[PDB]
């Protein structure tokens, strides 16, 4: 049985099946980080977070003991069913590369028959974070993989706004005097011409 250190459990036999999940999408992400080094590079793509592209065994398992104590009746089997940034990429681009790399990526990841399952595009928001995180269902493993198309700007507000995400969050001493502090850096962040319009690729 898996002991959660912050009030969290799962059983041996709901251990085990996140354990074989766990080896189960390392297998597929070899064919997966295939497929996405390639379109990284055939739109000029920077692929950082690239070290960190498998989700913790741990924090894997947090996710499925508290969408148990959500919802019970759901197995783990289902629960595991519904985890899509269990592996997860990220590609940087210049702000005017940025547009015409994504356009690459989602078209060469649907002509490999990924199937695009999310697009959560927030670049024509005047408020709240900029970018566009996408969700993707390999061809043959069926694992589900995200993709945050980023630029050297957009990635720099999720790693400087994460600090003010820590003081906010937390009522230790704290608030949305921080929530215009961030929505200042969004603002600050430029938007590439057709950001905001970016679609998924119909297969």
């Amino acid at each position: 049985g898996w002991k959660g250190e912050g009030g969290l459990t799962l059983t041996g036999g709901e251990n085990n099946t996140v354990d074989a999940y766990v080896e189960r999408a390392r297998e597929a992400e070899r064919s997966i980080s295939v497929q996405v080094r390639a379109a990284a590079a055939m739109s000029e793509a920077e692929m950082v977070g690239f070290d960190q592209r498998l989700k913790s065994p741990d924090s894997l398992k947090r996710k499925v003991a508290t969408a148990l104590a959500e919802q019970p009746g759901r197995n783990v089997d289902t629960v595991l069913a519904g985890i899509t940034a269990a592996v997860r990429y990220t590609l940087q681009w210049d702000d005017a590369a940025y547009t015409s790399g994504v356009a690459t990526v989602a078209d060469t990841l649907a002509g490999w028959r990924n199937d695009s399952v999310k697009w959560s595009n927030t670049w024509g928001r005047a408020s709240g974070y900029k970018g566009l995180n996408t969700g993707w269902r390999a061809p043959r493993s069926g694992q589900l993989f995200e993709v945050q198309f980023h630029t050297e700007a957009s990635k720099k507000a999720q790693e400087t706004t994460h600090k003010l995400y820590e003081e906010q969050r937390l009522p230790s001493t704290g608030k949305q005097q921080l929530q215009r502090e961030q929505d200042a850096i969004f603002a600050a962040v430029p938007v590439p011409a057709g950001a905001d319009s970016l679609t998924a690729p119909v297969p």
